[PDB]
């Protein structure tokens, strides 16, 4: 079918690939008897999460019908969708951030280096492909830019997501290469003090075998801190390219006339009107993508002639990019 | 000065004492060389940004002027406000989820019950003195309930995530009475296989000097078991006193028609009014508070008398709640 599926498509396939990504992560965590592949796959279930929500978001927009519970549609749920996934994200960068802290200051050594980077590849794969499907982030007939401007917002939002984790499958990559070929792990009877993080056994076991021995350091120690530099890196990074989303988010659910629409020359327009003598309460904001709505309260003189006002009116709003009026003449007292 | 600052004062009040508080959590995790009470700091910093936020949108709910931006004024930036909040409380609830289950299976002994104990009643009483301050959680002349709603529903977020914080204080209290009481630690040559959690340390130690001796069990099993599960439980609670208000404010941003209204009745009044044919394009929606939006495209027959037609339809939204309304009369083509 062809149902307005542009995007629904496109979420299915995103949280298709992610579930048999999150299920790949889970058995070759349990085959190599790893754990820290297990909680990167319950990470993985926010990003699923995230799906979820925008899919959800979507299927409440494509109910665009005036009900009895919304006036409008839920038209607006995408919009909300984007700054749901935006709010969720920010969430989770600061969440990073913390955890990016701890690893400066109690830093945890990697295992399997070989393992972790074959896992980082396949995410890498995952979520390229992923990029690659949201690569592309009286009133006329013009519906087709307020749909184009919604799907934008939400999978918008979920590109913000994707790319979080292409981020992050980058760093893992970059932390397995470098601990691959620079890091020298430490597992029983190797003369290594760890110089680098406070060590349970690497003290105890090496004292009672290396009284004045030939001892070895564990390996370089910039390493170890190569993993939550580049997060922090990634986090400043997505809260840039969260700024503008979220945003615009927050703008269109908080009324926020549209940058496209400047309120002096449209009311100066709406008083140059001839038969207008008063314009109050003009308020314009903005639904969902095109569809701007301004309600004013105009003051006329003649009630017979109100018509052709109303329909000049129009006409400026028209002009002006406004196409869902609402016109009151406040007829003088007689 | 008490120019709006009622809802301002005690958001201050609250940062200062979670201040206050991360100050003192610090200084004793720095005085008895610990690190998770460092971590807890980092993640109290999560509230401070709650209330930071909250702060943020009383401050910009408090301009109420309908400046060349917004159309409106920013009242609903409070509203949003509070939906941030309830997001970012559910994110950070899913994060603690993420975290319980790991818990649940690579459980950490808790060190220092005591002082830890002692951390967990000085944060219950902060947040028991921050419940108790939230602990309330034409056209008429009443702006004071939509005040009133709107201030209940951005404290209500900042109450969720205090209740969300005195919950997390209860279980560490808990917690590290249970663990006072029956857990018993191991630290040094302590006969201790440890058959909780598997430690390479705890296992080497013993097995050098422990050939057939009497060797004994470190604790109970379900001791270490008991902070997740709590947590999960909060969690569920929290989840459930954070949905009401998400949605509210969800709906709120949704342009969803009040409960409080119904559009049925609502437009058989209209079209029971005298000179009104039609009543199309009925739009109502909430700003903020008690502050609703109707607009509606009324269709009238004698354009002299539409003064009085317009005052019956005004008489019949004031009626129905509805005192801030814009009618646009489509006259007969003639």
């Amino acid at each position: 079918m062809g149902c307005w599926g542009r995007n629904r498509g496109r979420l299915l396939c995103m949280l298709a690939l992610t579930f048999m990504f999150m299920v790949l992560e889970v058995v070759v965590s349990r085959v190599t008897s790893s754990l820290a592949m297990l909680s990167d796959s319950f990470h993985m279930l926010s990003d699923v999460l995230a799906l979820v929500v925008a899919l959800v978001a979507e299927r409440f927009a494509r109910r665009t019908h005036a009900t009895q519970k919304n006036t409008f549609g839920w038209i607006r749920a995408e919009v909300m969708g984007a700054l749901v996934n935006a709010i969720f994200l920010t969430g989770l960068c600061f969440a990073i951030l913390l955890e990016a802290i701890e690893r400066f200051i109690e830093p945890h050594e990697m295992q399997q280096p070989l393992v972790v980077l074959g896992v980082g590849v396949a995410g890498l794969l995952v979520n390229v492909l992923g990029l690659c499907l949201f690569h592309h982030h009286r009133e006329p007939d013009h519906m087709e830019l307020e749909e184009d401007r919604a799907g934008q917002l939400n999978m918008r939002g979920v590109f913000l997501h994707v790319l979080g984790d292409a981020l992050g499958s980058v760093i893992v990559v970059v932390n397995a290469l470098v601990f691959y070929f620079s890091w020298k792990g430490c597992s029983e009877g190797d003369f290594c003090v760890n110089p680098c993080f406070p060590d349970p056994c690497k003290a105890f076991v090496e004292i009672i075998n290396s009284t004045h021995a030939s001892v070895y350091e564990a390996g370089p120690c910039w390493v170890l801190y190569l993993d939550p530099t580049l997060c922090v890196v990634m986090v400043c990074i997505l809260l840039y390219t969260t700024y503008p989303l979220l945003k615009e988010s927050a703008l269109i659910l908080l009324q926020t006339v549209p940058k496209q629409i400047d309120i002096r020359n449209l009311i100066k327009e709406l008083r140059n009107v001839e038969g207008v003598e008063e314009v109050h309460e003009l308020h314009v904001w903005q639904l969902a993508g095109s569809r701007i709505i301004a309600t004013a309260h105009i003051k006329c003189e003649d009630p017979t002639s109100y018509m052709e006002v109303a329909k000049t009116i129009k006409d400026v709003f028209h002009n002006h990019g406004i196409h869902a009026t609402t016109i009151q003449p406040e007829f003088a007292s007689v």
